[PDB]
């Protein structure tokens, strides 16, 4: 059979070069185990190689030793063509519902397999899309029922970086889709950064943004150092959850999880991933929150000026727009459900194994009504899904939102 | 000798009810046990026993079993007269630095002893007056040394009911000046409210505000339950600090911790409370947080009403207000130290027997930067006194956090 796959940058922004670092380093790790061109989507907004702050015109690198993985990289699906749409359009392999791009989709084989990575921002029950679009887990696994339906591939395995995006698939996935999915994170933990200005292991000084993502880099860089035709699923899961979890120090790691059919782990990796003909034959890393690494990098870029108000201005509107959100969100919990129970019932997280949500259409509509009265949630906004869940779940009705959102905005 | 008091509420609002409900208490406790009214100064607003929403017109009470402790309690400093200034001159015993009230003060003689009493909301080293005003915890300690110097008492007894009241004694107290003090809480909890709309023990069921506070009732409830001539100041102590910390459950209740002259705890607590000739001869309390009191109260009025929106339009203006000011202050530690070191800096704690600052005029400063620039703090913002504390020992200049204050504010 032949393999095939999907690598997806969920961001955009400088501020989030890594992103699309982890896609660039995928796209050149499956090129060299003998995955072909045309079986690859790459979305990525395309942004950061000849973007004015990059201090290396025309590359992109993702971990210190500098190694440039943007040269070859095709543009499939670049700038506003990154959407949910055209992902679950090409995961389905039909080329006449894509819109823009190259036109490249997964039009694969029943004995075909696939391999699906995504790096971005989350949160509960939501992925990021560039320019403030979620997309909603329960729709994901909707397309992967419909192309498992259609006979599309024999095995398809999924790695998933993102915040609480254990959450995309507990409760819901199905076991008997032969897909394997694994995360960075557990349904409630955010995802990590690594490789950042400040930190160690250092990347080259000349950067003032973070070079990739800890899951991310822990998956491509044992993959490269490893023979893929002897290497198993399992073991690569294994390397990367002990690496994700720094020293199982979970306020500065995360939990790995696997879903969907663990029966694929007692695969050779080389089936999904290829294999590399080179390949015949640790400290505690200072990572950083996703969420908070925007903050990071606008703080780099203040402390290396001299306009120096103008990007402090900036840091000022970023704190204050995430504040307003916040407290958006508690109001809407005290109007709804009192002072002392509004944070109870909005933080409260549900038992492992469970769904984040009962409704799914609720979720996208609580979502909806926020958003009217609100304001736009951006990516940083997702980390207020569970709360919209929660409300969903508690028989809150939709009217009842409303009056509670006209009252807090 | 002659037995002194001073009570103070430093707060007012129906919302604070249970604040005066408790000085009133203890005035009815002194006079029981044979203090003269002559010698006793009463600080309350005094805007309760005739409040609008006050279910028992001219009554004031302070636990579930009802009795008034409004009835007889002398309007000493009431309305705009209870301020600090006043206080300060009341303890000095100086009546011509006294402004507006009665006139009444502690002109008290060497041989004499005096008991303060002091309930509202508070914050790391400041304490609460009515209408914004701030009672910053080293004028305290420089009124008792003042007072002492000139031989005004014998010994001195001091309990303080306010968050973080631990803060306005440790690092600073004295232990040479004849006084004993307990707090309510140690430098860093919060203080802890009793009897209210909702909880067990119930109070009758037309208050919609709490009706005391938790280490006030317990040190009152104890006294009047106990013969003071046998009883000493060292079991009046440990009976409160067991109480207060609600079967040693610190999520739910507090450290009582005492500081000063400790060998004052081996004395009969008639000798500062005085003694009631008929007292010759337990469940976990619900509990609420000083600083959620007022919304929850807000809560039982919008709960019971039918205007129903214009009571949850000022719970969202409350909530707002609330928000606006967390912000501001998280938004100045980004500002001055950088994201991810904001928080650590302006929320370190620093070890028991330390002072909160080590400049008291450089936090006044900051203060007074603060509220030009983003508004008045508030009682609730005095929460955010251990942020401009931290400010203050860091280091950074008062220049520095004006530019701070303008950029966020
Ligand atoms: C995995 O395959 C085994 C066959 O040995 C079967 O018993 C099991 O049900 C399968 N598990 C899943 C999740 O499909
Ligand atoms: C208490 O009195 C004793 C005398 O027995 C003395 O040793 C001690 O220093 C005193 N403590 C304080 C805090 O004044």
């Amino acid at each position: 059979g032949t393999r095939w796959a999907v690598l997806v940058a969920g961001s955009n922004g400088y501020e989030n070069y890594r992103h699309q670092a982890d896609v660039c380093h995928a796209y050149q790790l499956l090129i060299k185990g003998g995955l072909k061109e045309e079986n690859i989507v790459v979305f990525m907004y395309d942004d950061i190689a000849w973007h004015e702050l990059n201090p290396r015109p025309g590359v992109i690198i993702n971990n210190p030793r500098g190694e440039d993985v943007y040269a070859g990289v095709p543009k499939d699906y670049t700038g506003e063509d990154v959407t949910a749409e055209n992902l679950f359009a090409v995961i389905l392999g039909d080329r006449s519902k894509v819109k823009g791009g190259s036109g490249k989709v997964i039009n694969s084989k029943p004995e075909d397999r696939i391999f699906i990575f995504y790096s971005n921002h989350g949160g509960a029950g939501v992925l990021g899309m560039p320019n403030e679009q979620i997309l909603y887990a329960m729709d994901f696994i909707d397309v992967l029922k419909k192309k498992h339906a259609s006979g599309g591939y024999r095995e398809m395995v999924i790695y998933v970086e993102a915040c609480e995006s254990g959450s995309l698939f507990e409760g819901i996935m199905p076991k008997d889709l032969n897909v394997f999915v694994t995360t960075a994170s557990n349904a409630q933990e955010n995802s990590w950064v690594t490789y950042c200005p400040g930190t160690e292991p250092s990347p080259p000084p000349e950067y003032t943004t973070c070079l990739g993502d800890l899951y991310s880099v822990a998956w491509m860089e044992d993959s490269e150092s490893h023979n893929l035709r002897r290497e198993t699923v399992n073991q690569q899961y294994r390397s990367v959850k002990e690496r994700t979890s720094n020293f199982k120090d979970y306020a500065m790691g995360s939990h790995v999880m696997q879903y969907g059919d663990t029966n694929i782990t007692a695969e050779k990796l080389y089936l999904f991933q290829g294999f590399d003909p080179a390949t015949v034959n640790e400290a505690k890393m200072e990572v950083v929150h996703q969420r908070d690494a925007e903050l990071l990098f606008m703080w780099q870029m203040y402390q290396r000026s001299n306009k120096k108000t103008h990007i402090l201005k900036q840091i000022a509107e970023t704190v204050k727009h995430r504040n307003h959100l916040d407290g958006s969100v508690e109001l809407i919990g005290v109007l709804l459900y009192g002072p002392g129970k509004g944070s109870p019932v909005l933080q409260s997280v549900r038992d492992p194994g469970l769904p984040l949500v009962d409704n799914w259409a609720c979720l996208k509509s609580m979502v909806r009504v926020f958003e009217s009265h609100c304001g736009s949630l951006t990516q940083y906004g997702m980390k207020h899904m569970r709360a919209f869940a929660n409300i969903c779940n508690s028989g809150v009705s939709e009217s009842s939102m409303e009056e509670a959102c006209m009252v807090a905005c």
